[PDB]
């Protein structure tokens, strides 16, 4: 369980994030137990943020395993008589913390968040706090790294000066301390550990199933409070599982948001949740948000900002939600893997519809004998599926109140024509179903291939999420081409009967360069290449969401192809819009988000 | 006054209310209808910190005249009310005013320096309300000057606004809002240290540390200082509030070889830690001498501006900005045209950056007939009494820096006109009276006519200027350029103190080329910088060289701004242009110490 910490009438925070000693490691760190003492002849390094890009060393940029963060922390010993964790948000990609040199916790997963307490004995007056963070991928780790210094993006072979992490994904390992790093506190005896809410609409009144967990032996009372501040239900010692209802409750609608603050107590302990009261259903060749045939209007985003990487960069989150509203969007999905809970609690005050992805990309060995991606372990298959398992849990565990939350991604263009991988994916749907109490549609997002009737996502999805690039990676500077092969395909995925959509569609576009006349990378050919493709989607009944890629350009691995990163955003890194952003600002300005295809 | 950097200590806790907080527009009746006293009403949600002008996509809050209300929820442990409870703001901009629950607890103005209150523990209900309203607008009265006609600094045929809007007297965008952290911290509530003031003593050999510390309530005093790795080089208990440590083998702090000790000092119950680097400044003759060594300053101006926090505190960039600066060679900047961020400050003392600390004061000149400094009752500029407010809470704030080297007063003030000095000279008495470490004083010279009259003359330490031979004069003429460069700067090495650049430069268009001198041009810009370079390398009391701008930033809008000022070394995304590449090599080739 992982409640966003808050400060409370009974929670102190703490935030640690600021200038942090650094040190990369040199094989000899763990030996010499650099964690027991003040690192020496260290730099600093911002925390929260990716250390790629702060400094102008390609060492450090192409570092090839385990650094070490520090800080001192000196705190009051008022806070003894409380409870004491430690919150990292997310450490990218594994983790070791030390508090005076005693290893106090380990994590594997770079995106989702993990606590300690601090044992109260281990507590001096002066304290160091060292996190130790590894940014290697392989085979086992999600995200896919490869294990054959092959780039996934050479004519002639060549052997490469030092090791490096070979991704199988199209985007910069960005590593470091990715998000904020924070003390709280709790009382000792008793505190909520966990909140879990559900709800259903009878005519005009919400029913909100809620299931409070805690430590310890109090009693627990709810309160749901309007924005304005009016309680509007109250129920006092509830115990664990119960319900109560708002009279004409004001719905969570895309665009315009409604968030109840829900109060809880238990004992001594306080914590206020935000929540918003919407019904997520698919039904036929439909995708209802409060019962209405929504359309997604949106893109595939990155965590991605300069000179902080992945890092947690607040004004900008607040300014691509700002752009979204100016094109007309409604919509994204966490590509590709979860995003901060700074974002996604500002989707929910912002209204902003979110399809929640897992850290599942590169999950393909075929993207001496030749091997399937879901052979078994012993065979050399993919050794992913049980920390995909646990990416699942953590995931649903930290966003399952999220009203913005409405699908579930359980992989990104995983090997799903291949054999096997029905049986790899059919135990992390059945996780999915069963540990969101929602029970919201759970979807995999799918590679584009020749034998796309063979994709088990058919077997498995409630909607069908394609990644297409018709115009860019076929069909390049053939758009006649492209439109006759898109409309061949999807009318097949449309005869299916079920919702479907775009994922992603794009293709690289340099700001800057134009040309009237149909040129890959240039302004205009963006815009052509999406007016194509809408000439077929806008046709087909059960194409219920169009997200681009990329909402903007982001960094990569370096490739004959990658002109420096990713080109294909509507918007460049720095977040000006292309002439394709000021297409699909016409373009969304004339779809509705509801009732579209009815 | 006293400005402690608030600190997690033994003794203090330190809560970060940054964040979400709610936004609204005041619409005049703001006050009136006592907003601060509900939950804002149909409001908007904001960064802090951050500027509030770019975050959205409006016209009209980008360039909203006057007042906005910034709200959050402010719920804390009641054990936290057996502390003394303090809020610190460490920048808003321009004026706010705080409100907790209905009650104004304090008033500010100044947009670039901290300020806090006390929470009266029976004000503190079980669920609070912190409202901030924050107001942008400038005139004759403020630091930094904002014109109070509809005049615009940068017009053809007269045309009427649509809305009345800020008209700066300075180059630069007014990014206004919650700029810095917002912060609740506590102390014990019956003895705490309240300042802390540290000089070093190089003589005869033997490296001091001269402390005062200043308290409140009755208690012990104590005080140790460490070394990086945590060795006790010196300490005494039971103290007085003055006293004198002599450090055994000390390292001295040097630019691009920083030293920090660590000062712990205890009071009571309480317990403060303060970074400390032993240095001496010092201008000797033609010399500015930092630990008795002749330095060159390479660097910049600067701003603190990036998208789409505006003048918000962004410390990746920081931590960013200093990595390209010791790429390139710089081991200077100069806190153009206001206080940075105490985590900038913070930073450079970590990273051996070399700072020139200025103060708010851009715009002081109405004659860019009323004279700039005629009485206040004619029309003269109203600003002396906020400028000594200013320069108190400057020096308060950044007197224990190793990094701070020098003050600069003002930012291009009106010096050469009558009643300047007798304007400046009880500022420049001010300055020398509070800096405990006495460390040179300048103001920023404007590119004037009559330069001879300027009265930096008669004031200043290190003549500092700004010019601009080859841009706003001498434009596409880089041959006059230097001719004209070379008249007045030989004027000025005449004198025998030392002066320098603190600006020139020339707007560049990264993309925008030509093998034939054109303006705007990447090519151009390096030109006008090597034309520069022919006249100050044949001088000897020319000290330093500061460009104008470290990196491109935005600006009011109009015909000679091309979005924004365009005379970065690199863009505003920090990417180099052809002349950043110029200035590496170059300063690659100059010493800090020695050159000349
Ligand atoms: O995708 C990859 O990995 C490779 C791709 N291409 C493509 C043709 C670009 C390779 C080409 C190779 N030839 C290399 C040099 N030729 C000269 O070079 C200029 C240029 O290519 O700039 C042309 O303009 C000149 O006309 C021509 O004389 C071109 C072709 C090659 F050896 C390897 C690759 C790859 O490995
Ligand atoms: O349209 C024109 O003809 C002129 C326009 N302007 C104004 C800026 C519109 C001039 C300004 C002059 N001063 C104004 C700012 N001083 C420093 O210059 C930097 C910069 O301007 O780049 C600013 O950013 C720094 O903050 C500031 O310290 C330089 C001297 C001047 F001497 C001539 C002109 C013109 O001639």
């Amino acid at each position: 369980a992982m409640l966003y910490p808050i400060l409370t009438q009974s929670r102190m925070l703490i935030d640690l994030s600021g200038t942090w000693r650094f040190k990369l490691d040199d094989g000899s760190g763990f030996e010499k137990k650099w964690y027991e003492k003040t690192l020496d002849d260290a730099q600093l390094m911002p925390v929260p943020s990716s250390y790629n890009d702060i400094k102008e060393s390609a060492d450090l940029r192409d570092h090839y395993g385990w650094v070490f963060y520090q800080r001192d922390l000196n705190i009051p010993a008022y806070l003894k008589t409380q409870r004491i964790v430690l919150r990292f948000a997310a450490v990218t990609h594994s983790a070791k913390v030390y508090v005076n040199g005693t290893l106090l916790c380990e994590h594997k997963g770079g995106f989702l968040p993990f606590e300690t307490e601090i044992p109260e004995n281990l507590i001096r007056d002066e304290n160091l706090l060292t996190v130790a963070v590894d940014n290697r991928i392989d085979h086992s780790t999600l995200p896919v790294g490869r294990e054959d210094e092959s780039n996934v993006l050479s004519f002639f072979p060549y052997t490469p000066t030092k090791k490096q992490n070979k991704p199988n994904f199209d985007f910069f390992n960005y590593c470091g301390i990715t998000r904020p790093v924070k003390l709280y506190t709790t009382p000792k005896d008793a505190y909520i550990s966990d909140i879990t809410l559900t709800s259903s609409l009878e005519n005009n009144t919400a029913r909100i199933n809620y299931k409070i967990d805690t430590k310890g032996s109090a009693h627990t009372a709810i309160g749901v409070y309007t924005k304005q501040g009016v309680c509007v239900a109250q129920t006092e010692n509830t115990g664990t599982e119960g319900s109560l209802t708002i009279e004409n409750a004001v719905l969570w609608e895309p665009l315009k948001p409604y968030l109840y603050e829900v109060k809880i107590s238990f004992g001594e302990d306080r914590y206020t949740l935000p929540y918003g009261i919407r019904s997520v259903a698919v039904k036929g060749n439909k995708f209802l948000i409060n019962n209405k045939p929504f359309y997604f209007k949106g893109y595939g985003k990155h965590e991605d900002t300069f000179p902080a990487g992945r890092g947690l960069n607040m004004p900008m989150n607040a300014k691509d939600i700002s752009l979204m509203k100016w094109q007309g969007a409604n919509s994204f999905r966490t590509s590709h893997y979860p995003y901060s809970e700074e974002m996604m609690r500002l989707c929910d005050e912002e209204g902003i519809v979110v399809i929640d992805e897992t850290t599942a990309v590169g999950v393909h060995l075929n993207f001496g004998k030749r091997v399937n991606t879901f052979d078994p372990i012993e065979q050399g298959g993919i050794r992913t599926q049980s920390h995909h398992k646990e990416v699942i849990k953590d995931l649903i565990a930290r966003d399952k109140n999220h009203a913005c939350v409405v699908m579930w991604s359980i992989a990104n263009e995983a090997d799903t024509g291949s054999k096997g991988a029905y049986e790899y994916f059919k135990p992390l749907f059945d996780l999915a179903r069963e540990l969101d109490p929602q029970k919201r549609p759970c979807t995999l997002v799918s590679l584009q291939m020749v034998n796309y009737k063979e994709d088990c996502t058919i077997k498995l999805s409630d909607v069908f999420c394609l990644n297409r690039y018709y115009g860019w990676y076929t069909c390049g500077a053939d758009l006649q081409a492209a439109e006759k092969m898109c409309r061949e395909e999807l009318e097949f995925w449309n005869s299916l009967g079920k919702p479907f959509m775009y994922t992603e569609y794009g293709a690289d576009t340099v700001m800057g360069l134009h040309d009237t006349t149909d040129s890959m990378f240039t302004e205009e050919y963006q815009v052509e290449y999406y007016k194509t493709n809408h000439k077929v989607t806008d046709t087909l009944d059960c194409f219920i969401g169009e997200q681009v890629w990329n909402f903007a350009d982001f960094a990569t691995s370096q490739g004959l192809i990658r002109v420096q990163g990713n080109k294909k955003g509507l918007f460049t890194r720095d977040r000006k819009p292309k002439l394709a952003a000021h297409y699909f600002k016409e373009r969304w300005s004339k779809i509705p988000d509801f009732g579209y295809k009815k």
